[PDB]
């Protein structure tokens, strides 16, 4: 278990993280944590590690790119004084290039994405105990679909930033890919991005595996 | 322009045809026709052929397969006494195979599809001036995406039936394919099925081209 | 096709342009473009010219006169840095004189209308690639109905401004008049201003004809 | 004042009479009478003849033609046992001819109108103290506007019937015509049918004048 | 007719005047004038004096005392530049003394009422063509009911202010008292203040009588 | 305390008893008992006699006269098998005579009232441990106000019946009269019928006093 | 009766006091006092002491701790110039320690609670006629349940502050404990904090007993 | 993993099982399964065993006792033809004894509980591959709290039945007990019954452990 007792864990990201969380505070009840992977992570940690004693905050905002995260970083992350910061961002950075290809101001291309995400992680690292970087993902099994291909490229950036900064790393793409050996995307997400309960469990399980969660603790 | 004044044109199909149309009647004003390709067709006919005087009915129902159409045909088509019947069905027949792959009873496989659709055309043809068969479609440019590949099989059945029965024929998939040379599917439909205004205009224009609509009339 | 690839097209006007568009931004989805002629124009351009690569913004506001357009021009037009600006204004300038004849402060008489519209076009022209001026209209076939008569006078001003400034010009009155040879007004608009889908197609088709749209492209 | 205390006065017609009245009963409070000329009549009678004690019922139904009135007459008029019946019908009978000119089955032409309305008066007259026939109207000052011209034909039938049957008679069109010497139709009704408070007051006053109301009573 | 052509008439008061009028503007449609005596006055003036050419504004606010009127006078009356100002205030000034007798800060006793109302009329008179002062009222026939008695005292103040300033005067109490010879209060207002349509007609008729309205004009 | 544990106490009457109670059952939780004197009685019994275990049902229905009670007695009282029945009726029987003075059929005059109420008590008495008759009331201190004067007549009938039948008896009018030595009616009820929390507490306390409630129990 | 005629009584606290009171004012009608113990106190005082002449304000806010009370004290208490101030606070101060044990910033531990409450009472006492301090409570009969135990400790602080400052004192815990000899908590409050009508009567009765209320006054 | 592909797993019980599931069918999508332990189980099975293809039905109904289950068994269980049936019942059977202690008819005592539950298992066992009996629970760590003590009796009956009938068995109370070594009940459920996401995860994990779920599969 990487997270220690008494620590504040803060999750930030886009709609995948948001899932109807309470605005602005994003804390104070599960209602406040929204209805997806964040709530499931916290629930399972409480079910299996109730003594862990963690405080949890959800600052996900629907629609965000890393550019949006940067504009609110000071208030929504630094000022919350978390011990651990989990980030999952890139889906919209990429998706806008494909769904609104001619509105270029909505796009966050790979150069802006890497520089901005790198910079948020470098600035934040000295202020906290740890960072978890979760790749964006696209629920699509064909590596040569253009959006999947670009999303994998964004994920490489996240992975390389995690390496360089000694952050924990969750490859969310790899978690979906495993299930995508059996299921066509639409069985998890009609839109290849916003999934069912099952997709949120895929995410929660990937996160928990990386922080050293055990389903049944051996001690 | 194949349709003549005083004639009734009835559209039937799934959500793509439905688009929020009024239930049960689906007739009498634009709002009753819903907010997609059906309404656009009717508005373009009225804009360009105001003297035609066509009665238009929308019997689309969201979620339907051809198995659902056969079950309501007597009341929703035969009893309306149309002069022209437009059919667009097959999306769900296929989609269920991929989004609920273990609920087999909800699947309509190609052999049932073909014979059922054939039955509907053969039943209706003696009572009407004509039939327009629109293929289903999937907004996906990769011919090897499993659902796109299945959809094309169903589309080929539709075309066989239209040739055999002397029905009018609209290849909706080929109309999308052309636009998909440029746009990634998400720019038309996040879910690859339900599209923007643009996609409804793709459909409307394909239908109008097949019935002999002229954008500026010659005479 | 007058509009070039990669360009930003901005539509401004009154409720006819607005049609429930998203406030304040008016961009980012068709939902955001509202449900009338603007959305139809953009849909048909995407259906038939998908490679055109255009970005579209709707800044229509219900109720506006040209006086209202002037008060928000800087923020809603100049600052959006469009390449092309389409304007359709005058309906309310005129209608208030007839529906609220004793509230004179709501009226924008011909002198204010010409000076203000001329001035917005002159100021805007050097900042953009092109301007489309669409006449206001009144869905009324009798040239001697007082409001139709005044509305034609407002349209002459728009036409003369378009000439003098080398702007494209859409005579929306002429488009309705053609259909008004067959249909009584109420069949398109009970109120002679806010029409059905069919009226919005009349408008969209008139606009597209002027920008060199082809229904079926000859190359 | 033709109406006597303890008597029941029943109004029937289309939306102009309906105005949101309570369904099915249309009786018992002001809210139940709806928000137009019927309620105004009743409020002015109560203001000026509080001792009268008149029961008032509103059986208007929006959308109705005289063909719709005949279909519900037994339940909505005969079974109410009124002493006075006020009829205002014909607007829709005409309007459909102009707003849905190709839906002929929805049209009630003048020959059917006349005989149906005549039938209703002849059926009802033996059971009541009196009948008031109000003409339909169209808020349009040009006598050659096709719908205004048709409306006047129907109005002339109403007047013939009232003379033949000794019914009370209210020329609503002539009451509007006087105001239309000054106001353009839109200042009373955008759609030329459904009017402001002012138009409902035009109607209320015309009706009251015909039944012998005095604004300040002499005795 | 005291009011002249082309003039702006502004009504101010409490809920009796307000009647759901549009906030903040209170002008631009009857919807905007609310659903009581103000709308009825304006309707009848338009029905019978359509050439009068008057602009009308409703600034009634539910709950107001004269103290509230004073706090908003500059913005809601002076700055609207009316020609004629009608005031009906005092009901709440008085009612709070009886319904919330121990919340004395809500009460506007006779000294504050006279000084404040007098002062608003004196300040306003030089800026306008005329003032109409309408007494408050209480729909209660027993002169010795304590609230009726106090309300009559407030009405004397209004009357004496009207005399001294040469303002028009409407004794609303006298109009209700006439009807209260026949009807118990509850037949017009359960609460003795907020009446039915009939009460609003009693008010409208009293106002119109004072401005020289004729039901049928003699010229 | 006249009521014993395990017993069912059923209240019936008009809106004063109803207060938004659940329909049809009017039992099972506080919300089901509505928000006035019934709920207060039950909450005070539970506060002070928690060991009693009384089932309470609220069968009030807004608008009812004693004529309405007789029409539903079998289902709403007899079929509930109560041990105690509380009746409070008469307000509407009277009120209609004053708020709809010409709708005589809606009036229940004193002779019908008396015999009907007598009938209900005589029917029910053999089946129950006891009956509590609560007088109607009118919140009006002047004994000569016509409705107050009529109400007192009905109240006197209720008291005669209770003496003749050995029923428990609550003079609600005398409880209000005492408070009306100090407060003007509007401080309790704008409409003189439906009161504040205070008025419901007046009623609750009067009822509890009659059944032998002690605020602090002696034993 | 400790409270004197003409005095302003202000209640402040958490949701138990709030009970849906009107924000921000919390005065001007019972609707405004909310639907629990405050409204019941005021109702019973008016029912039994109508001449007392008291003005009442409810400033309860759902969720508050004493830390929240301090942040709004100046505006919500001092500036209202009450004569008497009743405080009931501590439930949330304590409950957050148990329901959100790892969010320590939400907790108000005993040192902050005593210092802050003591300080508010000392600052307020010279400005008012009297203070009533009501203990917090927890509807739980087992003195050794950890939250009940802590809540009793908070109550001791309130009691000792009341002693030292000569404030009136209501032991709300003792009032519930009496009823908890008969009833399991869930019969009054599923959550052991927010009770039914009956719990609000338990509270109201405890408050009234302390201010010298008599159910039946002996003079 | 005891459950096999193509099999139907049906859950039945009270609100804890219901959680807002779709009525009547309780099948077909996640939303139809509601928002608690049932949906979590299904999402974890799909996440980790996507190839299984299990049909899942939720027949929970809020408020139910085992007496309510027997009354609807034929339609809600037998007619669904499940392969596996999960039962969790008893919370209400007990809770009513403590929250409505004098409404004895609403109580299901242990002797009726045991025989009814036994009957259901014995009826169903021949038709299914297996039965899972989940104990009821009460989130309360003190074994002497009267309701917790009663709940444990019912739980012991459930375990006896499961041993006697060879059913699968989930001790939900023991799963909560472990977490209650650390958390006070309110941190999981204010009312000690309806819990947070964490509590639903406690339940989901206990159920999954009993059916042989592996968090990371070995094979
Ligand atoms: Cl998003
Ligand atoms: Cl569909
Ligand atoms: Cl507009
Ligand atoms: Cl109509
Ligand atoms: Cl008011
Ligand atoms: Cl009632
Ligand atoms: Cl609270
Ligand atoms: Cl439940």
């Amino acid at each position: 278990m990487k997270i220690g007792s008494g620590e504040k864990l803060l999750f930030i990201g886009d709609s995948i993280t948001d899932c109807g969380r309470a605005r602005p505070e994003g804390e104070g009840s599960f209602g406040a944590l929204g209805t997806g992977y964040v709530a499931y992570v916290v629930g399972l940690l409480q079910a299996v590690y109730p003594e862990l004693g963690i405080a949890v905050v959800n600052k996900g905002i629907s629609g965000n790119t890393v550019r949006d995260l940067k504009a609110r970083w000071e208030e929504d992350v630094i000022a919350q004084k978390p011990d651990w910061v989990s980030i999952m961002i890139g889906i919209n950075d990429v998706w806008r290039q494909y769904d609104l290809p001619f509105m270029k101001e909505k796009h966050v291309y790979l150069d802006e994405y890497e520089a901005t995400l790198r910079s948020l992680v470098l600035e934040t690292k000295p202020l906290v105990k740890g960072i978890i970087l979760m790749t964006p993902f696209y629920i699509e099994g064909n590596e040569q679909d253009p959006m999947r291909r670009t999303m994998d490229q964004y994920g490489r950036v996240v992975k390389q930033i995690a390496e360089e900064t000694n952050s924990l790393f969750v490859d969310t793409q790899a978690a979906f890919n495993e299930v995508l050996k059996t299921l066509y995307p639409a069985a998890l997400a009609w839109d290849r991005v916003h999934p069912s309960v099952a997709g949120h469990m895929i995410l929660a399980r990937a996160f928990l595996r990386e922080i050293g969660f055990e389903w049944v603790r051996s001690r």
